């Protein structure tokens, strides 16, 4: 039945010897680290320190390790607080997962004097010149096979383009081979998204000349083709964060769309039931006026064609107000996780 | 006059033994539950405990019930400090409708086996197989009802219409009689909205067939035939969502409606004064502007037509800045309330 | 030299004498009024009260009456520490005026029988029946002047409407009159912004009856007649918010529309030089490329018409962001003026 | 191993000398000045004064210099705390530069009678009244300016715009003469903005009069005469306060432009291939609706033509929505670097 009273610079506290042993690998758990600073007189550990970080401390112990820091001490003051007392790297990355922070990981290198200088020149731009030309150069790889895409598709045109895409094809192919035989783990290659893209943008080309020197297919396979804008995903970090965000929210997403359906089924309906009794108005259906309510609920315009009742334009005004409404309401969380997603980066 | 010294953990406590018997149910009301931690010889009751909360607890006593939590204090450290001073449910429920959950209500099942199975089946779809496959047929009927209304009104058809329609009817009223006969109370019944919306999407059917095997009036039954959008709310949260959000924010619709009204009759006014003495222009009147000004100041455009003077592209241009203001400005309250009943889910 | 112990139910203060003598009028500062809480023995005031109110309490002595209220303390709960210390009513409305509440003023009423009973009648709906009648009766002129307004317009007709608009002038008139001759204060009548409101309402009437039984005049005059939609204003109270807020935000209504000219004359002449050298383009000047930027920066959309050059349509993109940009800079400080006032009526 | 004995107020503190002695400039350091306060009996420093403050000041001599103001204290009270301590003014403007004032610069003064006086009164404006003369006459001659820029480019004008020009041209070299040769210090005057834009306002008449009596160039002149807009800068400080925002903001300005990139050349794609085996569709190319996205996604509007198809019309719906998203996400940082700025004037 023994205290023990420790005196945090004239905020005196007291507490139980086994509550000070449940952990005893700290500063105040074992009997001849903590006797430091005992004061043999006053019967009691002077340590002149900090007092609201010493009261989170102390129910550290009695909490069983739950953590948290008050809410009026400053991050490194208590940071260097837990350090002083020693609680332990456990406690200190408990206290880490507490507020927050994504400093968990380390990525290896591969476990070869080779293989690590050609990794390391592939993979990471900001060690040495070398791979500095190698980044600038994919860039420019990859912006002139967009060029060549929509040049294709133009009707003067409609042989150079076949030279150039072909050798795009080949820096394609060529780095994405030495990015694979050069990687640590080739389990963890088959699970990265931009893997997965580089794969989906050197398919098609290989398809097609498959089946020419052996509908839908054609026009999805000319579609799949403008999957290499997303190689620039690599190269910028504004790119991978709205790809986050947007795998964040898709609640939302589906809530958006799901709003504007309901909304369209409603205004279109109502602007053809109010504008049947009239030759010369031109919602000859309700899937007529489909396309008038997207546009209108969104704030486009559908040009000049307008309703041409009064009946019709009461419609319409509700319809304009009502999308800003339906619209406005999902989009502060899709914005707020971008805020986050973003300002994690600092 | 005697006092008490409450020691928890070295910040010592002073109050009356009245305070403290104003409660004879709790820890330190009754003289024998809280002898297990007095201190004979210090005259003292030693809780080597949380300080912060233990003054929050000691203000309960004196404010005759009244509670709060203090802001330095997290939730479930408060509330095991509550647990463990035993206040009693009466102050644990009081502290839950201080802080703001809904967790008070748990909605009752049918007094009888067979009634108990049929109504779980039919209403809980997160039991069984069954369930799932209800509400997935369900969901199916409501979504070919709703391309039957749009199709019927196609103008290359206007029969296998009527056919589809009162099958749809047919699994409607089937679903409402055994919701209807399988419920515990029927008088909780006539007063969901879900209820009434499932009333109201089989009434005009056999309201038409009545009559018809016996110009406003086949008007407003057409248009009332587009409610069955609304039997979709039973099967998805987010609408609910929006229809609690749109009942709380009723006096922030008004007050949009009634600032884009006044908008309009001003910058009708405006803009056909600006126009009077051209005749090339197209504002015949006031109540002829009124659109003009509506497409204005929403955004959505009226088209190639625009104002043809000077004056009347002043006017303009101030009604597409005002039309931003007046509609931002009451738009905040309402995804205040969306964003309030979206995340009390979790 | 002596001090003085005061004990708040264990946690101990201390101060001179003098500090509690500085305010004679309050609990501790007469010798008689706080010896009812004196302990002989321990030489002590024991308070069995809130802790961190006293530390505030204590506080306000020694600030020579500068008051706040700890962020850790509730408003209610530091309210009533402030009446059991009897501080003072000035030291109530100090804490009062230090919060922020607008509690301060009541407006007088006449000095007589029958001035009180027409005043209450004609300016105060509330209170009873044929105050809602006088109310729901003005609202209803109001409304058939507006509609006559309008209709006046109208090219069908340009008499039935000089003679509902001399009956609405007539009872502008009279119910004006009997405001002012009832009012306790004639120096307060030519201040309020509605009595002007109902002045102008009812003037450019009698001059034209005056000149007519006796350009730009009688162009004014039949834009002048407009402002009797600003007489809803007494009967609206969204509509006085709005008025309140666009007075408090003179300055961003200033910057708006400064930066929206700064914006109109860049993008003109960037659109113009990009588009001279080319006879199909629809820009012959920069004061005619004016009234497109303003409608692309805004959003409203300018019609079928585009740039016809690759430049101008690299400017016109530009365009179309950079007026998203400026637009969304002063507006959020106006929605805070809004919702200020309009949640300081809770 | 001395102790001393802090007592604020009945809040007894507690430390070594060695951590009084560590600042002897300040009211606790030195031996004498603190002798003031000192207790011979109860051998303790009794100051009056305020708790949470002094918590604060005992943590600065521990860490060394490092300052913060506890979060439940005021900045006027901890302000005077601070001043009553005498910390000392590098503790001072230490917790100023903790705060984030930017209150640390006063520009200087020319070493002379007379250059003290023409400096002040052209660069001055509040001192006189000369002063606002100078101010409003500059402000005049910029819009005349302006006006003449514009004027000139009217087609039925296209010498009095030549005699207009050269005396606002030589108003605008008299006061940068006057403005450069009666300042401080030259070294500062190539680094203002302001400066800068006052040379290229004053540079393209006098090239072209040189060239003239000695394509992209000429173009390129007659663009540049547009930089006298922004000699508004001087005069207006809301503009000093935008390019301070759009300063801070120039990775958020690229991320913008950049995903409204990625989505025109991913919804031009997806319109083109929708609508090729179609003869009534107006996209011929993926750079043919490279405009019809970029109004779409913006919400200008396109005008009346619109995709003629069903899977066009579904494209055409994402789009508008797509853009929306897109648009929405990095313009909350700007407009918090706006606020930022704006209200770091009060
Ligand atoms: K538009
Ligand atoms: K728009
Ligand atoms: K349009």
């Amino acid at each position: 039945g023994e205290r023990v009273v420790i005196n945090i610079s004239g905020l005196r506290f007291e507490t139980q010897l086994k509550t000070l042993c449940q952990f005893p690998e700290t500063l105040l758990g074992d009997p001849k680290r903590r006797m430091r600073y005992f004061d043999p007189l006053r019967n009691e550990y002077f340590f002149d320190r900090n007092r609201p970080s010493f009261d989170a401390i102390l129910y550290y112990y009695q909490s069983g390790g739950r953590i948290r820091r008050p809410v009026n001490v400053p991050i490194d003051i208590f940071s260097e607080e837990i350090r002083f007392y020693q609680l332990g790297e456990e406690a200190m990355e408990k206290f880490r997962e507490d507020e927050g922070f994504l400093r968990e990981e380390e990525r290896p290198l591969p476990r070869r004097d080779f293989q690590r200088q050609v990794w390391l020149l592939f993979e990471y731009p900001e060690s040495s010149g070398p791979a500095r030309g190698i980044a600038i150069v994919s860039v420019l790889v990859i912006l002139i096979s967009i060029v060549i895409f929509c040049l294709e598709t133009l009707p003067e045109f409609r042989d150079p383009f076949f030279v150039v895409e072909t050798l795009c094809i080949i820096w394609f192919s060529f780095e994405l081979l030495v990015r694979f035989f050069a990687c640590p783990s080739k389990a963890t290659f088959s699970r990265n998204i931009m893997n997965l893209i580089d794969i989906v943008a050197i398919i098609p080309y290989f398809i097609t000349l498959g089946t020419e020197l052996a509908l839908a297919i054609l026009r999805v396979i000319r579609l799949v083709r403008v999957f290499r804008i997303f190689k620039l995903s690599r190269h910028s970090k504004g790119l991978q964060i709205l790809g986050q965000t947007l795998k964040a929210s898709m609640r939302e997403l589906g809530l958006l769309i799901f709003f504007l359906f309901i909304g369209v089924i409603l205004f279109s309906s109502a602007v053809y039931f109010a504008e049947a009794d009239d030759p010369t108005s031109g919602f000859s259906s309700i899937p007529d006026a489909f396309w008038w309510a997207v546009v209108t609920m969104t704030t486009v315009g559908y040009g000049d064609m307008h309703p041409v009742t009064i009946g019709g334009k009461i419609v319409g005004s509700l319809c304009a107000i009502a999308g800003v409404l339906t619209i406005a309401l999902p989009v502060p969380v899709i914005v707020s996780n971008f805020n986050y997603f973003y300002h994690r980066e600092t």
